[PDB]
């Protein structure tokens, strides 16, 4: 299939900015219907309803749901949409040829979107489990763990997506006869925008099949819009044959991922995995859903517990850091406890530059480096810097990424001879993991996208370190009159 | 007759000092066994033991489970409670004589508790209190869904506030049944130790209310004082005062689920029915679910609603600086020309702007002759912030306006004519209206000579608000200072 072949590269040209709203193609598990909710007349119908129902798609256009789904189901259809906003709607469930489909009702530029899934024909001790864990860490060992329990399926992972946008692997449930992913980063080239989009839309991404063809919706524009279908609010969609091939070659042919979403952002993705294709019941799909709207109310939750003690011993810090500070230069002092410094960040190597010989503590690189790197601190002005890449503003300084990558870096406002640097290296160092469209290939194209490029800082932590600069502007003046 | 009367009428004097930590009774619905923790001996036993296996409960201290629970399932016991801490515990079903206990089994003061009572939905309900847009309708829809549920009539949510007092914010009341919304019953009627063994656990049940405690034989502790720790037991003898409480009220069953937000007893999910009835294990869980899960929607909603206040809060200052620039003669008396904006800015129902003898009042406030003397007392210390729960606790005539002018805060710069921006707050008496011994009709008559003169509490933000207008009203002023060029 030497023609098939040129013509997926072609697709793999522009990825970035795709229209995946907008495909024009449903996955064949299942029949969509865009109608004029009113009278309940067909606008658009997919090609999948010849192998269940009526001869072509463009002769159902027009006509009304009184025919292709028959009497009757059509006004119940009617009533239960009558004039609701469909906001939790009951439980449907039609046959038109003996064939179950569950009915999911929305509405899509003022016209009703019928989505009807093909299906074929403990949990309060759970949360409780959620509840008693006392850190993060194990609150995400044991939702992974019951998850891959009940859920079935043979990988179950989950990503947290960084402000920077690459996923991280934080833990999973892996069974035999697969890698290992804890650990592992992907780009966040590897999800485009809208499909970040339709994940933080929703709250929950099935994709029963990754080896399929999409199936025809015809007509492609709406007669009465003449303009393309949205379907991002559709479980029934059309996957990217790039993300498809992705699974191909991730090893996984069935795939799920429940959106945690905390406060409209997409903190991160309940994945899964499997080989052997699996229909997900609507009772299960109910339950993994529900994990997603409690897990990241509890997550956030548990982070609302750890950004306030992270912040409270960041409140105590300087409180044991100012007794040293009063008990002799101000920036001399803070070099005897150097462990006291890295907790006030999380900066896994601290240096403080005073004299002639930089006095560096935990990692750091030698004193020919930082010296030729704080340089680009005070020039600027600002007191304090958030530097996920280390080079952005010193072009030529690649030979500290080894161990000195993000310079989050503080100082007196003496112009000479100041300064406290807090280097966190790159990720790549701090997690060990280890063709085409490889969880291989992105980890390796996520290094060079990585490669300069440290840990995010959090607000408070800058703000932690601006306390501790104010505080060293505090006794100053009483050091100066002393 | 009389003398039962006797009992109950010493036993009512001491309420808010009564040891219900160690009740040393338990209630009739199980059985509870106290044993060495190594050997599994029987330290202490319950007198029901003589009804529910038949052997004598004064004998059978000091010796091991086999003579009731048999070898095998002491020793299936022992594998669970022998290095687990009890964090996690499954299900422990077993049946002694052909009868079915749950066992739930804890540790107090170094000793076994066993406690043996006798004996789809859930994605939906979660999707719907997570689709809730206000507190108000969270409230609604939880209540709805309990009682749903739950088999028990009235289904209340008590929010407890931070005085100590508790309000039924919402109620699902079974249809033909007395309605208690909006109802107020003081802090006295649940004692602190029943709050700390509420906070400590996530449910209270009692299946009947007109039961007879059946007490522990030896009642003292085999080994030293204060008795068995029945505060992590489910299975714990009602006080008699409560006990009556509830028969007055008609229920006989009650459910209990401690709203905890953190560590904080943030309210009562209660369940009163009128007719005894059972829990079953399956639903004691989902109710306490449906409890952690609602907690930490309020706890996070919570959050939502008071950044949406700071929100406010913070535009409403900026927004209140474009309209105090725009005066010419007085910085406050110019904040007096939107007074609507004023009550809101800190929550508030009636807002003074005091003048020179000129108390531009605006809403519900007394004649200015009464509340001059207040403008005087707040010269009296000079705070900038006045934030008073109590009026006439704190100044002694406050009867004249005690019923509209009860929860007074205010700020003022230090200046030879002073003014005011008093935000009065009506006493919470008024703003409830609800239509013997232990009713709730004497408990809101007994929380109204309690909350006689208090209006809500005023939050920091409140008083954290009035700041920012009084650092504003120097700000302003400062600019003020130097216009006179
Ligand atoms: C610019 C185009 C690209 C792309 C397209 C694409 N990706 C997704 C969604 C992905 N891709 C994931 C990639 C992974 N990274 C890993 O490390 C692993 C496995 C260990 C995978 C699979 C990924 C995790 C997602 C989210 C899915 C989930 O369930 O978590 C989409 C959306 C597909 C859809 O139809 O929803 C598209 C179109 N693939 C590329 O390689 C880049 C170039
Ligand atoms: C000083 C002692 C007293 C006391 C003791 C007591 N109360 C409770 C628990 C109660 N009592 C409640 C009473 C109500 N007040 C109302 O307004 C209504 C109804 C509208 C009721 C029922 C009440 C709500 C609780 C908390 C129950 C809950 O929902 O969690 C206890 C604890 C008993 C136990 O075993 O749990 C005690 C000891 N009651 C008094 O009236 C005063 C004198």
């Amino acid at each position: 299939s030497q023609l098939d072949k040129d013509a997926f590269e072609v697709l793999l040209a522009n990825c970035a900015d795709e229209p995946i709203q907008f495909p024009g193609a449903i996955q064949p598990h299942g029949l969509l219907f865009t109608l004029k909710e009113p009278e309940l007349t067909i606008l658009q119908v997919s090609a999948n309803v010849q192998s269940v129902l009526g001869k072509v798609p463009d002769q159902l256009a027009g006509q009304t749901l009184d025919c292709v789904l028959g009497a009757g189901w059509a006004e119940v259809i009617r009533s239960t949409s009558a004039n609701d906003s469909l906001v939790d709607v009951p439980r449907l469930l039609m046959s038109v040829e003996g064939v179950e489909f569950e009915a999911l009702l929305h509405r899509s530029q003022e016209a009703l979107v019928l989505e009807l899934e093909i299906q074929d024909k403990n949990m309060g001790r759970m949360l409780r489990q959620l509840h008693a864990a006392a850190d993060l860490q194990t609150l995400y060992e044991v939702s992974v763990r019951e998850i891959q329990r009940m859920t079935g399926y043979d990988r179950v992972l989950i990503y947290r997506f960084e402000e920077e946008g690459h996923g991280q692997v934080i833990a999973e449930a892996s069974a035999p006869a697969m890698e290992l992913f804890n650990g592992l980063f992907f780009p966040a080239s590897d999800i485009p925008e809208q499909a970040r989009e339709l994940y933080r839309r929703n709250w929950l991404r099935i994709i029963p099949d990754a080896n399929y063809t999409p199936v025809p919706l015809v007509p492609q524009l709406r007669p009465d819009t003449q303009q393309q279908l949205d379907l991002s609010f559709s479980t029934l969609r059309s996957v990217s044959p790039i993300h498809c091939q992705y699974m191909k070659n991730m090893g996984v042919l069935s795939s799920m991922s429940v959106s945690l979403i905390q406060g409209g952002k997409l903190w991160g993705l309940i994945s899964c995995g499997h080989r052997t294709p699996l229909y997900v019941s609507h009772e299960l799909r109910s339950a993994c859903q529900a994990i997603g709207q409690v897990l990241s109310l509890q997550i956030s939750a548990m982070e609302a517990l750890e950004v306030s003690r992270q912040r409270e011993t960041k409140i105590q810090t300087l409180q044991q850091l100012h007794q040293m500070m009063a008990t002799s230069d101000v920036f001399d002092g803070l070099a005897q406890q150097p462990q006291l410094l890295m907790d006030l960040v999380g900066a896994t190597g601290v240096a403080i530059i005073e004299d002639r010989q930089t006095h560096c503590y935990g990692n750091c690189p030698e004193p020919s480096d930082i010296r030729a790197l704080h340089t680009w601190m005070m020039a600027g002005g600002e007191p304090v810097y958030a530097s996920h890449h280390l080079s952005s503003v010193y072009p030529p300084g690649e030979a500290y990424q080894t161990l000195a990558s993000g310079v989050l870096a503080m100082s007196l406002p003496k112009p000479v001879d100041n300064g406290v640097i807090w280097f966190r290296p790159e990720v790549k160092q701090s997690v060990q993991w280890s063709l085409r469209l490889q969880p291989r290939t992105s980890f390796e194209i996520w290094k060079v996208e990585m490669t300069g490029i440290a840990t995010k800082w959090s607000h408070g932590d800058v703000f932690a370190a601006n306390d501790l600069r104010r505080s060293a502007l505090e006794n100053d003046l009483a050091r100066q009159v002393s």
